């Protein structure tokens, strides 16, 4: 099961991805999560990406395509994987097509999680993420059982640095204007399937579960 989960910032890609990878036993590959892990370790990669991430802008395709190419080559991606947040530009999608062609692991489905921008904005200014596993929570829509700590490992929850109102605005704009070409690319390939992300976790996962 080779899957790509797309959708604007805050649509629930990570939330749905965790559930999918838990039920299918495949790697959850988030370019955003890989970047932040690189930032925490202070790797040369993290420093480079941080400049763009902090401003809400896209990290250059060269670097982004490069890390995904490497990652998708690992043995854990042999019988499936879930790409989250990649590709988010047509150039990345075309590069991905060739990369998977070479590995012999073409995309099965491209699920787009559709959510109104107003909803997106509220989901981002009330989000808290775990400092050890990256899972996310929402103070209103999906709060941690114990305020301030991750339900799973118990790590402290924090507000992502790029979740500040000003940056949330830039991110939404930056990504909205890239959707049309991406949706057109995948509708053309015939991998595209849309889902109404404006429901409760279970319903969205329910609408997703049926497909897979
Ligand atoms: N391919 C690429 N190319 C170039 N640059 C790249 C790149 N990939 C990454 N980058 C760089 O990295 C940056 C950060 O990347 P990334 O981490 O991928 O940022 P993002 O695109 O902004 O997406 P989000 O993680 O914020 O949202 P999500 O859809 O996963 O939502 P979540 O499930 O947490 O949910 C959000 C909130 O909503 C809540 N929620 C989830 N589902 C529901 C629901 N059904 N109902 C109500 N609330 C819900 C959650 O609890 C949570 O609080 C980018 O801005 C860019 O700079
Ligand atoms: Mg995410
Ligand atoms: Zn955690």
């Amino acid at each position: 099961m080779n899957l790509v989960l797309m959708g604007l910032p805050g649509a629930g890609k990570g939330t749905q991805g965790e559930r999918i990878v838990e039920d299918y036993g495949i790697p959850h590959i988030s370019t955003g999560d890989m970047f932040r892990a690189a930032m925490k370790e202070e790797t040369p990669l993290g420093l480079e990406a941080k400049s763009y991430i902090d401003k809400g802008e896209l990290v250059p395709d060269e670097v982004t395509i490069g890390i995904v190419k490497e990652r998708l080559g690992k043995d854990d991606c042999e019988r499936g994987f879930l790409l989250d947040g990649f590709p988010r530009t047509v150039a990345q999608a075309e590069a991905l097509e060739e990369i998977l062609e070479e590995y012999g692991k073409p995309i099965d489905y491209v699920i787009n999680i559709e959510v109104d921008k107003d909803v997106l904005m509220e989901r981002l200014t009330g989000r808290r993420i775990c400092s050890v596993c990256g899972t996310t929570y929402h103070l209103v829509f999906n709060p941690p059982k114990t305020p301030g700590i991750c339900d799973k490992d118990g790590g402290e929850l924090y507000q992502r640095a790029d979740d500040n109102e000003e940056t949330v605005s830039k991110r939404l704009e930056v990504n909205m204007k890239q959707t049309q070409p991406l949706l057109d690319f995948y509708s053309e390939k015939g991998y595209l399937a849309n889902v109404n992300g404006q429901q409760d976790i279970q319903d969205v996962y329910a609408d997703v579960k049926d497909l897979l």
